[PDB]
């Protein structure tokens, strides 16, 4: 079975306790952050789902730290190329709030391609430059201040490789690995978020995820849009791997 | 022993036969191509010994592509920021030769970052920006011209995690895996490469990698600094990950 192990491999269960994921995840970031010694977290809110997940989450462990004694500061960075995430700022309620507008960076970058090569970046290729951009960002951030860049990747983004290889997929750690976008939506409620924040077809991305019964349409297509971006999955290949085969 | 358990993990042989390590390196890049469908390579090219052997080594792999009746093209690409370089294209005889000063970028993300957070990056971490904005340069144009970036990771750097994540460790593929330091060197003297473009130390790096015996105070430096790199060759961090415990 194929969805077996790709449920398998992507780390999903076909039923959770909300609550008992929430505590299993901040024990996970409070965990990562003893052992290696750094200061806290960083991560890009923009009013979606997952960052406002993945932004609580950090919120919540940071505070359980300081009240064991530790040191432990969460910087939550907004990321405009020049309403949504203000009300997930209100309910996440982060440590510090910054900003850094990644529109100038972007055009400094574009207008040197046309000069040097004779080209327009195209949409799509503009697109991936912003994703990165965005990355070197939380990583300058987090650089300055001894920080780990948080990923808001979970298994629904991870069956259909959607996201910029080395942009929003660039990370130190990801708290929602094995969780399907339903599933996500499912801890958002019962940490109180407003509904607006939680609110082929991704539901049925979550049924296949969740090895419910589904269409050979949708089962075929999922299976080999994997095997197409194992490669956003794994490290850089050598000849001495052979997933790529 | 950690000098064998590492020098397996990083697949470095002690000893090498040269012309068949060419042919294996030449033959993995071939195939990936085949197996993808890519059309071929862009890497930048530096002035250094390892961006030249990467670099010589895929245009033997493109130019033996094309001879089979296959279509496949390499683009070298120089990365300024503001003579080896030259004399470097010139043995490597590349399918086409670009440029991106990537000056202006760097200049816009870091007035950006004094302008938003009120301090000013420190040396080492515009420097972090520089390889991370060359990176953006290259997957630009293998994004342009639908070719997959080559990295010049190998052995003798992936040991002490000298590198940039996310900036020069971000690549596609990787045909210098395994390979310490002395021996690329070894490889692009049976290429005919210039003296000029190849001429703890290294020397005491590529020992224990290859093998050989050396000193307690050079194992107990290298074994530390490969623990505390280990999350620059690992995938993300997540909470079914032990590696990191
Ligand atoms: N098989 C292969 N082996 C090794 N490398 C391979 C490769 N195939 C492509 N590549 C490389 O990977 C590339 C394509 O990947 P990438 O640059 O990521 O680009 P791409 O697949 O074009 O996707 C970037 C994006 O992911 C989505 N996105 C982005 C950001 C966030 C989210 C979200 O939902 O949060 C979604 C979306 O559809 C789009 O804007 C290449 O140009 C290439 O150099
Ligand atoms: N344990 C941990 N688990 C998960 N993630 C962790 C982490 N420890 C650090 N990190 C993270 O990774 C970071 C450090 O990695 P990174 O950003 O690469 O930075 P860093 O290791 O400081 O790299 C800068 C450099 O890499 C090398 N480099 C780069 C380019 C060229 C050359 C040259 O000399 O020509 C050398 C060299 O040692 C140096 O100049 C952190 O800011 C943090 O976000």
């Amino acid at each position: 079975s194929m969805q077996e192990k790709i449920m398998r491999e992507l780390h999903v269960k076909p039923s959770i306790d909300p609550k008992q994921e929430i505590e299993d995840r901040v024990n996970f970031l409070k965990q990562y952050v003893k052992k290696t010694g750094a200061k806290g977290f960083v991560l890009g809110i923009s009013g979606g789902q997952d960052s406002t997940l993945a932004g609580r989450l950090a919120q919540l462990a940071v505070e359980s730290i300081r009240e064991e004694g530790g040191d432990a500061q969460f910087i939550a960075v907004r990321l405009p190329h020049g309403d949504d995430a203000q009300l997930a700022l209100k309910f996440i309620k982060p440590d510090k709030s910054w900003k850094f507008d990644i529109k100038s960076t972007v055009s400094a970058f574009s207008d040197q391609y046309q000069q040097e090569t004779g080209d327009q970046l195209t949409d799509f290729n503009k697109g991936n430059v912003k994703a990165r951009t965005r990355m070197i960002a939380q990583y300058a951030i987090g650089g300055q201040e001894g920080l780990l860049v948080l990923g808001t990747d979970h298994a629904a983004e991870a069956v259909t490789g959607f996201f910029t290889k080395y942009g929003d997929g660039g990370a130190d750690l990801l708290p929602l690995t094995g969780l399907t976008k339903r599933q996500g939506r499912t801890l958002l409620k019962e940490l109180g978020a407003p509904e607006r924040l939680y609110l082929i077809s991704y539901d049925e991305i979550d049924d296949y995820l969740e090895g419910k019964e589904v269409s050979a349409k949708v089962s075929e297509a999922l299976e080999k849009r994997y095997s197409m971006t194992e490669h956003k999955r794994q490290v850089p290949a050598s000849m001495f791997d052979d997933w790529w085969k």
